[PDB]
């Protein structure tokens, strides 16, 4: 209560607050959750965090009808600190094309805009950096790098920067394919940022420490050759070549989870050796809300500070008093309890077919369109399990075939990719093509692409695959199944348009280290998170 400071952050009590509560205890601070705002007084208070994810309205909504508008401005007045995080920031603006009908505290007179998708995937989904300024604040590092998870951003030209500076606004700027947008802003008592700082690893760790301690660290005097390396070069956009762990969950004879402690230090070992995200694959009479998986990502979320994800089980559930709990609050489960982004398996399979046959048009009931309508696409992930499938020409199939370079049994030279469901048991006559585009339809943020035939075969990716879907979807497209080696990582980055890849076995045996991977991809030239 005044034995340590405590920070005060206000809890509209929906997505994965874990982490940032959990940052801030890792930093020596007492967290204080604020539900409603009896439950805080201005004087009382010194430091505020204001954090959110999801859609615009959803959050502001939330947010004033509570009661919070005026608390926060009375607080903002009090020329003490605030911060706020993700559409905590967003929250500071006009409002947002994402929700036409919200209003924010506009304390910035423009509205947060859509990226464009024409050139680039959207949401921006990975690890950006803020330009080099004379103007950077609270030790924001140009040569570090920081998790962006969205698709709504305050995008910059001109004459937006001169009138915030004209306005006394200290901006931090990034820039996303062709595209400048706000990173971070400063301006008095208040300070904000775009991407989140409790899923920075130790570069996002610091930002809120020095924001607690209020100060602005000057940036470490990097060598001309250290800067050379560590600048974006925007490369692929500007984001770093994502490398993500896996990692399964299993329960056991005994009833115990394995691959709790197990899940969690191996977690804990892909995040110590440099891991971007961790992703745990779920395949577990027990009640929903003693699910042991949310145990092991709470567990995990107390010290990994990178992005977390969960496949298996995000789905419609009957739990065990009979009580019918829906794929949405399921989700909102996984959320709370320290999962950033849930993957869709089967489901994904049944909704698309759906779509096409409702004549390319959502109902508004799969699982992919009411999670993502409330936490944003950025917030869902589709695990596809596809595998190659020969035809003669493209009329021996209604599904979308491509031209491939290597001939089938018969001199087939054409293929498409059948879908499987059901751990991939059981498949369907509906192409990955077709599945991915009506995904994405329905709110999709990025697609986790799986190859049977190459899974656990350590030989590389499916490589055409990969270009099949990028032709396919605008969504983020990660590369999995096959990964053995370093050199598999730099084949996807530099012969595919991969956006991410991903690596389970080859780290679960120690083969190799995420480092190891990064050094390599590193040592050719490629951007790399290096914290
Ligand atoms: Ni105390």
């Amino acid at each position: 209560g005044s034995h340590m400071p405590v920070v005060h952050v206000i809890d509209v009590e929906s997505g994965n607050l874990q982490s940032l509560t959990n940052a801030i205890e890792h930093l020596g601070y007492e967290v204080q959750l604020v539900k409603s705002p009896k439950d805080f007084n201005i004087s009382g208070t010194s430091r505020l965090i204001l954090p959110g994810v999801g859609n615009y309205g959803h959050f502001v909504d939330n947010l004033f009808n509570r009661g919070f508008e005026k608390p926060i401005r009375e607080y903002i007045e009090s020329g003490k600190p605030i911060m706020g995080i993700c559409v905590g920031l967003q929250a500071l603006f006009a409002g947002s094309v994402e929700s036409p009908k919200s209003t924010g505290l506009n304390y910035i007179d423009f509205k947060l805009s859509r990226f464009d998708d024409s050139e680039k995937p959207v949401p921006e989904i990975g690890w950006n950096s803020c330009i080099p300024s004379e103007n950077l604040f609270f030790g924001l590092d140009p040569y570090k790098r920081y998790y962006f998870v969205h698709s709504f951003a305050a995008i910059l030209n001109s004459e937006k920067k001169k009138n915030l500076e004209n306005d006394g606004w200290k901006i931090a700027k990034a820039k996303y394919g062709s595209e400048e947008f706000i990173a971070a802003v400063n301006k008095n008592n208040i300070f904000a940022t775009q991407f989140h700082p409790e899923k920075s690893g130790k570069a996002g760790l610091n930002v809120i420490e020095n924001f607690l301690k209020q100060q602005s660290p000057p940036i470490p005097n990097y060598s001309a050759e250290e800067k050379e390396l560590l600048m974006n070069d925007y490369s692929n956009y500007g984001l770093t070549r994502r490398i993500i762990a896996c990692l399964d969950v299993r329960t056991n004879d005994q009833g115990d989870l394995v691959v709790l402690g197990k899940p969690v230090q191996l977690a804990q070992k892909y995040y110590q050796q440099g891991a971007d995200e961790v992703t745990f694959l779920n395949i577990t009479d027990c009640p929903l809300k003693d699910t042991p998986m949310l145990e092991v990502l709470k567990q995990a979320a107390k010290t990994v500070f990178v992005p977390l994800t969960v496949g298996g089980g995000i789905k419609d559930i009957v739990d065990v008093d009979g009580t019918k709990i829906p794929a949405l609050e399921v989700a909102s489960l996984y959320f709370r309890s320290g999962a950033d982004k849930v993957s869709i398996g089967t489901d994904a399979v049944y909704a698309a077919e759906k779509y096409y046959e409702l004549g390319n048009r959502g109902d508004g009931t799969s699982p992919i369109e009411t999670i993502s309508k409330a936490y944003g696409a950025q917030a869902v992930v589709i695990s596809v399990d596809p595998k190659r499938v020969y035809v003669n020409s493209q009329a021996d199939t209604k599904n979308k075939v491509f031209e491939t370079e290597y001939p089938g049994p018969n001199g087939e030279k054409y293929c498409w990719y059948q879908c499987t469901i059901k751990g991939g048991r059981e498949s369907r006559d509906l192409g990955v093509w077709e599945l991915t585009r009506a995904c994405e339809a329905l709110g999709a943020g990025e697609i986790l692409l799986n190859c049977i035939d190459k899974d656990g075969s350590n030989s590389g990716y499916d490589l055409e695959l990969i270009e099949h879907v990028k032709d396919a979807v605008k969504i983020p497209v990660i590369a999995s199944s096959g990964a053995g080696v370093p050199e598999h990582f730099e084949e996807a980055f530099l012969k595919t348009r991969a956006d991410a890849c991903l690596g389970a076995g080859m780290f679960h045996r120690g083969e190799f280290t995420v480092n190891d991977v990064k050094e390599y991809l590193l040592e050719h030239g490629l951007k790399v998170r290096m914290d």
